[PDB]
């Protein structure tokens, strides 16, 4: 279940689903919400090109 | 920048993202997030 995850478990189970989307598709360390943004974008982009 | 994003900011385009992938295929930003994500691996694996 996602809602009894807490708060860190919920960001390292995002990682691991950016890891395996990745498989398929001034300096600042980026927070899991960061990089799902960048993920959601990058699957939106590709997705795009064969739905709707 | 990501990273010259507000927090509000990151969240407002979390759910952008996730409502343009809802018309193409409670909770924080984040949860649904995780959601959209496994929702959006799922589809893409016939894409690969």
């Amino acid at each position: 279940d996602i809602t009894e995850l807490s708060e860190i478990e919920l960001e390292a189970s995002v990682l691991q689903e950016i890891e395996a989307l990745e498989k398929l598709i001034k300096e600042q360390s980026l927070s899991a919400l960061q990089r799902a943004l960048i993920a959601l974008k990058d699957a939106r982009s590709k997705l795009e090109k064969y739905e709707t």
